[PDB]
């Protein structure tokens, strides 16, 4: 029996450090969504466990030349970690190498632009050049732009990928303060969680436009045979079926929201 | 080595053609369910035959004999080697089959004739002029039956005593005694057939309110039966393809006619 470690991220709202950190030690320094999660998953599967924030702050991508895995991915295929409790893509080369619970949110990949921009689709943003837009320089929704063959999104991709200067950026909170920074020529395209977040977050400048360009979930990870998987997935669907789900979500993005 | 696969009569999941009496095997049947069932089958790499379920349930336990039936017994019992139909992942059922991630998201929805003034699950729950149930079997009924939850539980109370019965047998059932109660009736069934009602003659009814919760659907097999992995990426490589998107598109495609 020993202590689980959990991989996990720095992103508002699932985990952000708490005001007093400074002064504080070992999962008590965070709070936040995932925060909740893990301790009612800790909780109903009976361990304990320490929070860790992955090294590289990445989700998960395997290097095409070293054929590596960074993020938090890396982190539980090379044993560094016991679980992730994330907002972390369920996709099917991640789900080659780890395990997945059944997903605990949904999401899709979505636009977030400056009020006022005029911007409504997809379909607007590939069909202007007045108007840049980027993704998150790694993860899930870089890799949906990369690899579709719908014709929308491939030609937003050829744009994106070699857009001068980069339209790529290292976390969301980068993208946002290039939405907020950029007077409307700048759209960021990031999942739908985070999008909604934001937009209920001050100055309330932003917001998501159109519907979502897929449709996906977040699921715990576990490195692949794990015997944490099976009870942790069992978990997932109890916490789901109490409402508890619905509770966290109400709980972090819209309770305390800013915009009203 | 042909795989036995159970699936259910449901619009628009599975439905007989017309003049279906005539065709044979699998080409009596169309729906988003032969669509994936077709697509699972060529990325596995097997052949298939579809077969609906005897009983025609979706699958629940006996509380005095404890035997499962629908389509979780026919994987329980070993008639069938997958299941492929809107059937709904819940904790229960994943601790005696298995399922694939979801290939569609859904919640429970309430249905309504037309100018029934119920907004709300709270609505209903607060008055007793408008009936109200759900499927006699299924994930749904077993929401309201295990839910904590105030409204729900106040929902339960009055559903499972209510006479005459509220329940149903299918899901046509509850629609068409929608349809004929004048606004008496209304129906809690999964918000995935909710919108396809919506849209079809004569178009007569409606969702109203948001869902009541949310979850899945995903494609079932025997508890750690081998071809789970194997279907598992193939739904995941659909959805990532877009495939998923392009099924529903097809056969919630609205003409119109609403
Ligand atoms: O799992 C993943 O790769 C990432 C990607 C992503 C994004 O683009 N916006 O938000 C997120 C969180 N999930
Ligand atoms: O899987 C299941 O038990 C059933 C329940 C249900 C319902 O109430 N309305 O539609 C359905 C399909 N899923
Ligand atoms: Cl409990
Ligand atoms: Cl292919
Ligand atoms: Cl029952
Ligand atoms: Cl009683």
């Amino acid at each position: 029996n020993k202590t689980v470690v959990v991989t996990t991220i720095l992103e508002s709202p699932y985990v952000m450090m708490k005001k007093n950190h400074e002064m504080l030690e070992g999962n008590e320094r965070y709070e936040g969504y995932c925060v909740d999660l893990a301790a009612e998953i800790a909780k109903h599967c009976g361990f304990k466990y320490k929070l860790t924030i992955v090294g590289d702050g990445k989700y998960g991508a395997r290097d095409a030349d070293t054929k590596i895995w960074n993020g938090m991915v890396g982190e539980l295929v090379y044993g560094k970690a016991d679980i992730a409790i994330a907002p972390l893509t369920i996709t099917l080369v991640r789900e080659e190498v780890i395990d997945f619970s059944k997903p605990f949110m949904s999401l899709g990949i979505s636009i977030m632009i400056k009020k006022g921009t005029p911007i409504e689709s997809a379909e607007d943003l590939s069909k202007q050049t007045e108007i840049a837009y980027g993704t998150l320089d790694s993860g899930s929704t870089k890799e949906f732009f990369r690899r579709s063959k719908i014709a929308v999104f491939d030609k937003m991709w050829t744009y994106m990928r070699s857009a001068e200067p980069s339209v790529f950026v290292r976390t969301t909170a980068e993208g946002v303060a290039r939405v907020r920074k950029s007077k409307g020529k700048y759209a960021y395209l990031l999942e739908s969680t985070m999008n909604e977040y934001i937009e209920q977050r001050k100055p309330c400048d932003t917001m998501k436009v159109g519907g979502n360009l897929d449709s996906k979930g977040y699921g715990i990870a576990t490195p692949k045979g794990s015997s944490l998987g099976n009870a942790v997935n069992l978990a997932v669907l109890k916490l789901n079926e109490q409402g508890l789900l619905d509770k966290l979500k109400n709980k972090w993005w819209y309770d305390k929201g800013e915009c009203g």
